[PDB]
């Protein structure tokens, strides 16, 4: 069976912003919550860890921590003045580092650790210490720009990890598949003119950043054709994502021949997430993980890293994350998803499924993707 | 300007079930929440009340409470043994009254008060004490069957209120528009063979009850044509609802000529709700309220009652409920919805809007409302 | 029966600091709480309001709000630069205004409203609009110094209200009885050399400010003898407070002849409070209120204002506040205190009670207080 | 340095009662909390575990779990019908198992695991697998009687562990020092006529059970002199506990010559606990642990087990528990207690300290320990 490293540090669960109601800063007409604060709360990630423990999964993984990201690692993406400004605000008790990017006291150090876990997870897999890895990187990364925090992200975790991996191991082709329900704009921007990183984002059309679809943004010059956005219709579920995987993602990976696959794995496409309108269940995440693991085994010697991004349902994210880790490790626990059958009944009807399928067929043709089968 | 009665009692906010993570009972693989609890929490409804107070709107409403529903009122819909079972479980510290219907200690008395508020709101509007009314009825009602609690509902609040109103005032034609995002199966069942109550449900296709669409279920015998289900595609927002209102709801109300309109107003079609996948903002609820108020003014002498049902976003339901009450009262507060512009950017694209519009055109033709 | 004004505004319940675990700022070794934030949370005060509503008490009171305190009112106590600094920090999302004085976004406006309620409550009682009043003033006031926020207090609410009342009504003798369990250092400092305000603090010896007892601090020069501190031994309950009232407070009021009595009413001497070690129950607060109401009826034409200060037990403060309001209004609700009998059993034993009684006898003699009986 | 086993299972943190405001059942005049819940919450114990992890201390301990307590182990203390009643109530979604003993869904299995951890911790220390041990046993045990749950305790964890240890290893003299701030009435009752177990309770005079002091209850017949209660005055802190340890506890342990010391370690004597009125800081718990470890080294070959009982300050219990584990292990982390200096300033004054000291001198003389 497979050796799966689980990169985790309890301190990542200690990052916390000032009072928010969901994503709204408290103040003006927004009353402070009586309990549940900012949507990016420790509790989703903590409940995943707890379920991994009680299920017996954690005992079957290689549990690892890592040193925090060095200034050197961070400076490959971010300027010194960004680091200074972030640290100053963190030392002064927190506040607003960007639009939709609130920080708390000591968040700077915790963000460095989150980035460090992602760096170390790529390193372990490239070094052959594990077949694959899951990094519980909080705070998340995939919206962060080099000089602009956004969407709850303060460092560009995956980009920092990739640039570190290139410096240490000399990997030439990395694919980043971002199935967080929101657009991976940070990864897209950083690698937009680069052909050494294929960035693919599956996202709800127009969700975040708001109004962005992006199908026509395929990269430029050297990077032309090495960025793919799949703007799925709000309301879609299992079939929409499976069709996207089969018609766009897998053909794109086949042409690119990645030596390493990184997944920006948010769980906010789940059917009860407040921050998007998609209808995935735990078995959808399982199936996506199975597909990308297979692609990694065919092109990249099994080298796959999954980095935790979003997911805002305290109740349901634990089941979705568990499914991914079971699939990475090849270990099936006794956990049974209590919402699975219910979510199956809520799925788009045949007319809606056909409508989305036709759009994905059109998009695959627009990308110039050939419907080949998996081989090698 | 209009006189809007606001039926509220603080005790309705004291109803609470045992530990749940969202809708999942704690136990087995479901870890107890560190804070949260059950999705049907007091906090959504409390935060609406708080925002009404801080906005100053409460000062422009006619604030009212009401006695709890009498056994007589409850027994028009529910059997004595249902009342007994419910009370016994409530006295024993709570537990499971139905499928997805958990109760807490004393929930029985609080459910009677919730029903009482709905009864009193209809009565006030029919008596001419107010032009219209909003009832903050928690726990909710629109899924409850005569002998079966479901979907967090323990009495059929709107049905109890209607049967009480018919007994006291003799109203002949009532329309119930249910814009809670889930199917109003309780109201549908009770009035399914009746032509004195037109029941219309806008809901996300297949959301709750799970897998139910219902477009072909138009009522039977005497009630044939007096039930309309509009199963909207998941992911739809403002335009989907505006098209449903213009092509189906308003024409249906025009044909029926209601003497009273009741709205089963859940806010769970809002764009950040965990329990559905729709994309409404506060101005969508404002516009729906404006449309139904206009229909009430045309047919029912302005007689409109809005009864609070679902809505599970603590942050956003208050803004949506506020918009409804502003529209009922004709008073605009200083409150500005902080998510409005953001939600407008997230709406379905033109292709998706066209797809849904065509389905609504087809459905309107099915219903004979071209 | 009596006419009791209840000064309340829902917006006072919207003040909220950044993440704290009890009184500890989150950061370093202090993990963010999963639910319950700073000890000075809205929930204690909100649960009091809720219980007043469901009990039917609120319907028997004169429910009033008030305009926020003007700059003019605030400037009688606080400097312009303090107001500027406070507002700037409030507009920038909150943070630390002093030691143990954290603020949130918009806290400046809410603090002005809290001060406004206290101003208006004194005004109503002096104007004859009500016999007495209760002001649910959050955030609290009694630790705040003219140029230093402290102990969760940002304006000196009672002092601001008194200076406003002197300017508007020309009241000559005001007594402030502070039964919040912590020392009323703000009120003490402001009035320390003044004989127009008698400040009395009952407090747990050394609790907050930490290590302060203060029995020998009786005021200076013109104010000598017009400040009295009663440092009660930690662990004391009903008898300790009754003895303090009878041997010190009532004799001190009798000599002073107040024209108005203000109570700085914290409920944090209750038997389950985390922020002190005293053993009061709801009937202790009832009895203290009865004693001070009687003193107000004898000297001040019934003019009594109770201003809410501390109290950190979400479960129990509502019962204690309810008892005070019942006693002010002369209306007894159906509410029965579920902890009353239990707390009675926990009281100090006879030896401990005798030990504290003897100290209070000694302190009364040290203050030069004659054991006279109530008259007039 | 010392080998310290840390017995923990994540599932112990999943036990949860129905809605309570602190210790008050929700219902009647007690409003449901918006967040909080019952005082015996997972969060205190979870935050201790989290701080042990972030401090790096967990990496220097021998991390262990254990099987749940078998029926055989439980039945040495509790009757079969007690087990049956408890399980039935647990399977039915929870409720009230005793006076101040509420349970939740599945609490039965979780209580068995809590007891199992205590059993295994004693076993490991007696087997020489570790020099000493800390068991994070939730739910707690020290109030539980053989046939009566009380004070949030459902099995008599320490007693079950001791009777199991006597059956397996044949230990003849065990001392149980209970520094939870409340009276260890369960342990006291079970061992009241026994001289093979010395039970000592330090507690706030009259706290819980309410009104109980107990200085004169020294055991009976064969057990006369093998139970000692030290009812400390409410408001006491560091000096009161240090004087109790030096004048009563250590002399009592010297006379008894324990072959094993078990500590019922609640942290609810801490200075910010809602459920008592005492003024300890983390260094008080450190010092108590140092003193009892030294006694264990002198008489019991170092064999010391600390079993977690109470402690209701989410913010402060983690620092107190950390100090105990540092002292057991001989490892000092980088953690600095942020309340330590503040709590030192709040301590009883000299007159009050002298008053309590004199009472302890008198009590030591009563016990014949001058
Ligand atoms: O902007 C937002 C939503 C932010 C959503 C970020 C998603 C983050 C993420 O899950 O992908 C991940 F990065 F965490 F992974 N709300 C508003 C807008 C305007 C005003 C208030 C609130
Ligand atoms: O119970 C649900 C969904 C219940 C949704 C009820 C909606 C109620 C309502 O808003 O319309 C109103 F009535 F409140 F208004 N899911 C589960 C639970 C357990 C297991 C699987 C799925
Ligand atoms: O200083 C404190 C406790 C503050 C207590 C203020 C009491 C406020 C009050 O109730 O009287 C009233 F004003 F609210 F009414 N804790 C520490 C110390 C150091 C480090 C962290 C925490
Ligand atoms: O129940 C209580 C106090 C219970 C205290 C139990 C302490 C348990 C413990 O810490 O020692 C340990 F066992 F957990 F360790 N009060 C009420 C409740 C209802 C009505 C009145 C008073
Ligand atoms: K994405
Ligand atoms: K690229
Ligand atoms: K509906
Ligand atoms: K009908
Ligand atoms: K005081
Ligand atoms: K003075
Ligand atoms: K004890
Ligand atoms: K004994
Ligand atoms: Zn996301
Ligand atoms: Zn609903
Ligand atoms: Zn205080
Ligand atoms: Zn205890």
């Amino acid at each position: 069976t497979r050796r799966t490293a689980f990169f985790f540090d309890e301190l990542c669960l200690w990052h916390a912003a000032g009072p928010h109601a969901l994503t709204l800063p408290v103040g003006g007409w927004v009353q402070p919550p009586a309990a549940a604060g900012h949507a990016e709360s420790p509790e989703t990630k903590r409940r995943l860890k707890s379920l991994l423990d009680v299920s017996g999964l954690t005992a079957r993984l290689q549990l690892r921590s890592a040193p925090p990201a060095s200034d050197e690692d961070l400076l490959r993406v971010h300027p010194a003045h960004y680091l200074e400004r972030f640290k100053a605000l963190s030392d002064a008790g927190g506040g607003s580092l960007g639009q939709d990017a609130p920080i708390g006291p000591g968040s700077y150090e915790i963000a460095r650790l989150s980035a460090g876990l992602a760096i170390a997870a790529l390193d372990a897999v490239l070094a052959g210490e594990a077949d694959n890895a899951y990094s519980l990187s909080r705070p998340p990364g995939h919206h962060c720009l080099p000089d602009q925090a956004m969407g709850f992200c303060f460092f560009a975790n995956i980009a920092v990890a990739i640039e570190a991996a290139k410096a240490r191991h000399g990997v030439e082709r990395v694919a980043v598949l971002d199935w967080d329900v929101h657009h991976g704009n940070g990864t897209q921007a950083i690698y937009y003119r680069r052909d050494d990183v294929l960035s693919i984002s599956l996202h709800q059309d127009g969700c975040f950043p708001p109004g962005y679809s992006g199908a026509e943004d395929i990269g430029e010059d050297r990077g032309r054709g090495f960025n793919l956005n799949v703007p799925l219709l709000p309301g879609g579920g299992h079939d929409a994502y499976m069709q996207a995987m089969q018609r766009i993602v897998l053909p794109a990976l086949e042409r690119f021949r990645p030596q390493l696959i990184v997944v920006a794995s948010g769980f906010d496409a789940n059917a009860v997430d407040p921050l998007a309108r998609m209808q995935l269940h735990s078995d959808s995440f399982r199936a996506m993980t199975a597909m990308v693991r297979d692609a990694a085994e065919r092109h990249a010697g099994g080298r796959l890293v999954v980095v935790h991004e979003g997911g805002y349902s305290e109740a349901y994210v634990p089941f979705c994350g568990l499914a991914v880790i079971e699939e990475l490790s090849g270990v099936r626990s006794a956990v049974r998803d209590p919402l699975r059958d219910f979510i199956e009944l809520q799925q788009p009807n045949a007319a809606f499924r056909d409508f989305q399928r036709q759009r994905l067929e059109e998009l695959a043709a627009q990308f110039g993707l050939c419907p080949a089968q998996p081989l090698q």
